[PDB]
């Protein structure tokens, strides 16, 4: 398969995969426009839209997609079911496209019912998982997230991160907040900064270089709990976790 990007209002990818004849897989198309003039200028076939979750900017432009292509089957959670889904997907379930089979994984935490679509290597993560950051807690809780994040974080090293969001490099800034110090963060700053200075997308990422740089990802790394630990003393990473995520909201 090969991977496409194409953006839609401010910061947002639908993700578009497609097989060599040109079939293809719309991850989260919020507009229809960017995706119908990209399926026009690439000559592709639409086969399936997967849906993580029921934000009006990964969701809005199914009505129209499956309008212009009946045969499209629309796969999403529970709670897109009255956003255009078709073929409802769970955790632990598999949805059959472009020849891979795409595992569906639970990460409750941005919304309730948002999923993540996985196919070696390709993570699909929607806004549970940004590069050097994660889904702002609109409606699951701190342990929740959590919980989401190990899962993804235990996926294999060479995993490409298709998150939906641009905020790379305003991630990175409040990742320098915490640990002004870190190499490793600075230098991916620095790298971030520069794509951005060149109006390039800073996705997918590689999820062991993702580790390294994502606070999020790094509550037992003895660095941040040290620094964390300056201000306010805590034991559980899940706290740390929640720490910075309460932080992270008011920057
Ligand atoms: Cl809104
Ligand atoms: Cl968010
Ligand atoms: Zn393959
Ligand atoms: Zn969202
Ligand atoms: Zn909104
Ligand atoms: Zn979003």
């Amino acid at each position: 398969m090969n991977l496409n990007s194409i953006p839609a209002f401010d910061d947002n990818y639908i993700w578009v995969l497609n097989d060599e004849a040109g079939r293809c897989l719309i991850v989260d198309p919020g507009d229809a426009e960017p995706v119908l003039n990209a399926i026009a200028a690439n000559n592709w076939q639409p086969e399936a839209i997967f849906l993580t979750h029921h934000h009006h900017d990964h969701v809005g432009g199914v009505k129209e997609l499956v309008e212009k292509f009946p045969q499209i089957v629309v796969y999403g959670p529970q709670e897109t079911q009255d956003k255009g889904t078709t073929q409802v997907v769970k955790d632990g379930e598999t949805a059959f496209v472009l020849g891979h089979e795409f595992s569906v994984i639970a990460t409750p935490g941005h919304t309730l019912g948002h999923i993540c679509y996985f196919s070696k290597p390709y993570l699909f993560c929607g806004d549970t998982l940004f590069s050097g950051g994660c889904g702002r807690l609109f409606e699951g809780t701190a342990s929740q997230m959590y919980q989401s994040l190990k899962k993804l974080s235990a996926l294999p090293d060479d995993t490409l991160v298709c998150c939906a969001h641009e905020y790379t490099l305003s991630n990175m800034k409040f990742a320098l907040s915490i640990l002004p110090h870190d190499l490793s963060i600075n230098d991916y700053y620095r790298k971030v900064k520069e794509l951005r200075a060149k109006n390039q997308i800073t996705l997918p990422v590689i999820l062991k270089n993702e580790r390294q740089i994502n606070v999020f990802l790094r509550t037992e790394d003895i660095d941040l709990i040290n620094v964390i630990n300056e201000e306010t003393l805590l034991q559980q990473p899940e706290e740390r976790f929640a720490w910075l995520r309460s932080k992270k909201d008011r920057f």
